């Protein structure tokens, strides 16, 4: 199957994600709607149900909505069965629409559908060539008052059935009772609750074993992909080995939410993208757009450094998902932002690197300031808008040319007011120019590209002012970019040698199967390197000019570039890809009466990968934590280890560029063979 099938559940640069508020958009089946107090026909008070559920979503992909406009997978409500419960806060009744007040995770919502109109949704998505991507938030349950089992339904769990607990009388802790999180420090927004939400503790090994098996019956069901809600909550040491346990059994598309403000870098998210064995939701990439787009509170300057900045601190910055707005924001458009704009905003996000994702009713221009106003119910399914047709002819070029999927960026020319930014994959070239200015036209002058000799047309038609171009050697002649223009121009070539463009997962325990999309391969089966461990034959179960499939080979657990031979041909490298040394299970280390000075801060590393391997650098594990589960100078932190492993360990304070270890022999410990646990020593 081309890297570009609608059974790649393994890579999503060639699709447009869709992200649907189920509930409104479009009641296809009535007998499911709720009963009066928490049902409102006329979507009016958005806070109620308003109908919205998959056969609504059917009967669009259906009569083509999905098609004409070119989206190929849409990021529906969390599925699972939501509190039935009413809540009422300060006065307003609010409801459990948007999905995230889970109760119990291993059935469907009798609201939103059943478990056959639930397969109906995959199959008829699957054979119009759509897949699905489904949001999960395992950071909880639902809004609880501890002191009150009235409030709601104090965020009872159930398991198919079977309740297991609520958040009072929780005897067996599978939640954490420390309060409400301040969000000052990331540790006092992962052990606190998250607004009024029963907060999970994933160290309680029911609850991790729980959730490995609840998302087996969703993957099973054939989801393609996954949305993590508040992974900015939740350890990424527990995340991690619960994300290996997936890609172990049917690997997906994982992309979590880190909800950032700004477009600066951020420690923290950067490591999260990096070591989590998951990709991010780009809201650097968003912050950006809209602040040259909607805002007007920077200039092309600024998109630029985002581009560059993303590019050097993710280790695949094509995984992450951008985004002009979403549920959680003002909707992009507003009366003062004019409608080009987000034309605009449209064009440059679906040209661009990463996996793209739009919100519904941006198509027709929806606005809506706030939760809920900009969840509003979807308002026409008209085809006619200009909107909709930049989305119908953009789209597809994730699917035709590989530098639009796979490609690098760079900048060709630019001002405070344009942008001209070249998109290239091997042969395959893509440029894009932009005029933000809706008064003014531009006179570009003395532009490279790498475009070879020949006369360019807009792929958009010119539908927004977009003009035809000449190239001689790359060198484009003369010529006026229209007032809010935005055209786009491009070349493509089968290729012939070799070129991995994207890999999927990017980690895992040898075993496992791993999918290298790219071009130029060949019909032969060649030969794959992790480094410089080579693999043949049975190891690579399909093989394809465009996309290979290998089963990672059993060797010592670490970072690994990944190279493709195509008949004595070597490859580029796809740099990163993580080896674990096999089952991960979750263990909190905690010291004891570790001080430490000012700036000082504790750290870990051991006798294997998932630890550092006695390195002190960014392979260690912290700084760790100090304050909700366990207070300074006692320490500790969650951490993803290999299972049922012998391990070595020292804990290490690093203040300055200096090191200082605990003295002594390394601590050891073996871990069990699944599940979760907790390890204590001192500081030697
Ligand atoms: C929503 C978003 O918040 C956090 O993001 C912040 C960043 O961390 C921070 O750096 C800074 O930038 O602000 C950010 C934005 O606030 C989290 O980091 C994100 O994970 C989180 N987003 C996730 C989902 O995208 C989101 O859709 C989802 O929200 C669902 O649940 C909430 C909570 O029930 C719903 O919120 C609305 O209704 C509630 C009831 C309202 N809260 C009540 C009251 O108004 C509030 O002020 C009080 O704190 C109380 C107790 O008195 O909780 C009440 C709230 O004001 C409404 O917005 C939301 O509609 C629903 O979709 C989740 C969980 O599924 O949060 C994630
Ligand atoms: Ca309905
Ligand atoms: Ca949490």
């Amino acid at each position: 199957d081309p890297d570009t099938a609608v059974t790649n559940k393994q890579s999503f640069s060639t699709d447009v994600i869709y992200q649907v508020f189920t509930d409104r958009f479009l009641d296809g089946n009535p007998s499911n709607n709720p009963t009066g107090a928490a049902y409102d026909a006329t979507c009016s008070n958005l806070k109620l149900y308003c109908g919205g559920d998959w056969q609504g979503l059917i009967n669009k992909i259906n009569d083509n909505y999905f098609s004409d406009l070119g989206v190929t997978a849409l990021w529906i409500s969390q599925p699972v069965e939501n509190i039935f419960a009413t809540i009422n806060y300060s006065g307003v009744t609010n409801t459990a629409y948007h999905g995230y007040w889970a109760r119990d995770f291993k059935k469907t919502n009798p609201y939103f559908g059943t478990m056959a109109d639930f397969q109906n949704l995959i199959t008829t998505a699957h054979a119009k060539g759509i897949k699905i991507v489904i949001d999960f938030a395992p950071n909880h349950t639902s809004p609880a008052m501890e002191t009150d089992t009235s409030f709601a339904e104090n965020g009872r769990l159930y398991d198919n059935g079977t309740l297991v607990g609520g958040y009072t009388n929780d005897t067996n802790g599978y939640f954490h009772h420390n309060g409400g999180s301040d969000f000052s420090s990331l540790e006092n927004g992962i052990y606190k609750n998250t607004y009024d939400l029963a907060d999970f503790n994933h160290n309680n090994a029911t609850i991790d074993k729980y959730f490995k098996d609840a998302i087996k019956l969703w993957l099973d069901m054939g989801v393609d992909g996954i949305r993590v809600d508040a992974v900015k909550h939740m350890p990424l040491g527990w995340q991690k080995s619960w994300m290996s346990s997936i890609y172990a059994h049917k690997p997906v598309f994982t992309f979590g939410e880190w909800f950032l403000g700004s477009a600066a870098s951020d420690a923290d998210n950067t490591d999260f993208a990096n070591k989590s064995g998951m990709s991010l939701l780009d809201f650097r990439f968003n912050s950006a757009v809209r602040n040259v787009f909607r805002d007007n509170t920077s200039n092309m300057y600024a998109l630029d450094s985002m581009i560059n900045s993303t590019a050097t601190d993710y280790n695949q910055v094509n995984d992450q998902v951008t985004f002009i707005d979403n549920h959680d924001m003002d909707r992009f458009k507003t009366s003062a932002v004019n409608n080009r704009r987000l034309e605009q905003a449209l064009a440059f996000t679906l040209t661009s690197r990463g996996v793209p994702a739009i919100y519904y009713g941006t198509e027709q221009y929806l606005t809506g300031n706030g939760d809920p106003d900009n969840r509003a119910k979807m308002p026409s399914f008209s085809k006619s808008t200009t909107a909709f047709n930049v989305i119908s002819k953009l789209a597809p070029l994730r699917k035709s040319n590989p530098a639009i999927a796979y490609g690098s960026t760079q900048q060709r020319w630019i001002n405070n007011d344009v942008y001209v930014y070249e998109r290239k994959f091997g042969k395959s070239v893509a440029v894009v120019a932009v005029n933000r200015n809706l008064s003014t036209s531009a006179s570009i002058t003395g532009l490279s590209t790498s475009l070879p000799t020949g006369s360019y047309t807009d792929v958009l038609g010119g539908v927004l002012n977009g003009n035809n171009i000449t190239s001689t050697n790359g060198s484009i002649n003369n010529f006026t970019l229209a007032a809010g223009a935005t055209a786009v121009w491009q070349y493509t070539t089968a290729e012939t040698t070799p070129t991995i463009g994207h890999v999927g997962p990017v980690m895992g325990k040898p075993g496992n199967v791993v999918t290298i999309d790219g071009r130029g391969f060949g019909s032969t089966k060649g030969t794959v390197y992790f480094g410089t461990t080579a693999v043949t034959g049975a190891a690579i179960t399909s093989w394809e000019d465009t996309q290979i499939k290998v089963t990672i080979p059993s060797v010592a657990a670490g970072n690994y570039a990944v190279k493709v031979a195509a008949s004595g041909v070597n490859s580029n490298a796809y740099n990163n890809f993580t080896i674990l040394t096999g089952d991960q299970v979750t263990v909190r280390f905690v010291v004891n009466n570790a001080s430490t000075t000012l700036g000082q801060n504790l750290y870990l590393t051991g006798n294997v990968a998932e630890l550092g391997n006695w390195s002190t650098g960014s392979t260690a594990i912290g700084p760790a934590f100090n304050q909700v589960i366990h207070q300074y100078p006692t320490w500790y932190y969650d951490v993803s280890v290999p299972a049922g492993k012998q391990l070595e360990f020292k804990f290490f304070k690093k203040n300055g560029s200096t090191i200082t270890w605990e003295s002594g022999s390394n601590h050891t410990f073996t871990t069990p063979a699944s599940g979760t646990a907790t390890v204590t020593v001192n500081w030697q």
